[PDB]
């Protein structure tokens, strides 16, 4: 598809067996995820942004369906106030930014 | 141009008559730019991003060049780890997110 910016570019998204709605979001270098229950180990890490830093939970090898697409990568869980699917899963399903 | 995302998409701005790199981002429903001095009066506006409030200041009918594309509208000046372009100026220079 081809997404225009007039509105804020959500889309559903399955992950761990639920569905949620995600922010498209070019300027995150990760995929942060509100607090849910993934299966396997974890770290945890640090990540800022606008108002400072929060502390997240790192779940490697994480398999999530994005607007129909699969893809797989890391994704970090933690008090984020929206979902937001960042770079490192945008590039899996062949995401481009066109001007 | 097309703009993969295996790096961050960072281009470079011109406002105020300098040079500034500053990253192109879908999440951004904003533009966010670092402590400058602008011209004109400003306005007060409370920003929240991944951890927490800033205050910013509220420039409108800002004149800048992004990778060579005129816009004309609002910045927000405040304390913000990177320059942001957010939809607001993605709008006006015509970019879509595709996949
Ligand atoms: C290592 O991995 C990561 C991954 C993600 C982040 S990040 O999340 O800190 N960040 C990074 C950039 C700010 C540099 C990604 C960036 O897209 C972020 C996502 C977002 C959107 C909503 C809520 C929370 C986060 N946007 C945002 O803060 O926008 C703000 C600021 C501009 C206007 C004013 C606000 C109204 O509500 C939001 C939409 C805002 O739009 C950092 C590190
Ligand atoms: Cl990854
Ligand atoms: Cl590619």
């Amino acid at each position: 598809p081809q997404i225009t910016l007039w509105k804020r570019p959500l889309v559903t998204i399955k992950i761990g067996g639920q569905l949620k709605e995600a922010l498209l979001d070019t300027g995150a270098d990760d995929t942060v995820i509100e607090e849910m229950s993934l299966p396997g180990r974890w770290k945890p890490k640090m990540i800022g942004g606008i108002g400072g830093f929060i502390k997240v939970r790192q779940y490697d090898q994480i398999i999530i369906e994005i607007a129909g697409h699969k893809a797989i990568g890391t994704v970090l869980v933690g008090p984020t106030p929206v979902n937001i699917i960042g770079r490192n899963l945008l590039t899996q399903i062949g995401a481009t930014l066109n001007f």
